[PDB]
């Protein structure tokens, strides 16, 4: 699965995903609040490996600087490494590796893990006792799954799930946009896939179930950036690892419900987080 559907001047980049302009802004409010630099915005067209294409570029031609990645999507999409189990393992492959290849540094992390999950309501999992994805599989028999189209289509999604854990739903049906929401919410399916992040599941009363035998990567977000701009305002370093940490699980999935549920702008949802962690000053 994608997460897709001194005065001189830094590009961030994001593609048009709602978790990647809300964390791309925060990075630009970091830059604006604490140095002199000027910080071009970059909003990229495409899935998520643009972003990767326009950082080998750089900003200097016409590609970007800085984006946050997901150590998972660096991994394996990536490097074409296996899917790791362990997050430290997979932070430091990375980190590692796209220092030799690239001369690209990875950061550190915001502090949160958007893994691929498979979600139901709080109520199904209070009545069945269910934790883990092995607790769902053993009731899939009973249930329905609707999910998106490109989770059912493709090793890396429900086929390759399915085999780990031998789920047996009795349907598995295709809902784009946002039909798999109305139809769980409608007890027609009683199983959805989700990013962990996801700014619906809290409104839609949904629990995330963990994936107990590690069939998805570690998807740590954090910034990354190119040693050449690092070499040219070393001061970035410091002060995008001040979100070190500064982003849970619970704080990304409201602020998306923000942006997805609430219409709200993602700059100003971005630039009040940081402001009310004290990440900037209030008059910033
Ligand atoms: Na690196
Ligand atoms: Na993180
Ligand atoms: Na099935
Ligand atoms: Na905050």
């Amino acid at each position: 699965m994608h997460h897709h559907h001194a005065n001189d001047t830094v590009v961030v980049g994001s593609i048009n995903f709602t978790e990647g302009i809300i964390v791309a802004n925060m990075v630009a409010e970091m830059i604006e609040a604490h140095t002199d630099l000027k910080v071009v915005r970059k909003l990229n067209l495409g899935g998520e490996n643009v972003n990767f294409e326009a950082i080998k570029r750089g900003g200097a031609n016409n590609g970007i600087d800085i984006y946050v990645e997901y150590t998972g999507h660096g991994l394996v999409d990536i490097l074409g490494f296996p899917s790791s189990t362990d997050p430290e393992g997979a932070y430091e492959t990375v980190k590692k590796e796209y220092k030799r290849k690239w001369n690209i540094v990875w950061l550190k992390p915001l502090g949160f893990n958007n893994t691929y999950t498979l979600t139901v309501k709080d109520e199904l999992a209070k009545q069945y006792n269910l934790k883990t994805f092995s607790d769902l599989a053993k009731i899939s028999d009973k249930l329905i799954l609707g999910a998106t189209m490109f989770f059912l289509e493709g090793p890396d999604g429900y086929p390759g799930l399915q085999k780990l854990y031998n789920f047996k739903f009795k349907h598995t049906k295709s809902m784009d946009m946002g039909i798999r929401y109305t139809a769980i919410d409608n007890n027609e399916v009683q199983v959805i896939d989700a990013w962990a992040t996801d700014g619906l599941l809290v409104s839609h009363k949904l629990k995330i179930l963990e994936d107990d035998k590690a069939f998805f990567p570690p998807y740590y977000a954090a910034p990354i950036i190119r040693q050449d701009v690092l070499d040219k305002h070393p001061e970035l370093k410091d002060v995008l690892n001040k979100l070190a940490n500064q982003i849970s699980l619970e704080e990304m999935q409201k602020l998306n419900y923000k942006v997805d549920g609430e219409g709200q702008d993602p700059a100003k949802v971005a630039k009040e987080f940081l402001k009310e962690k004290g990440l900037i000053l209030q008059v910033d």
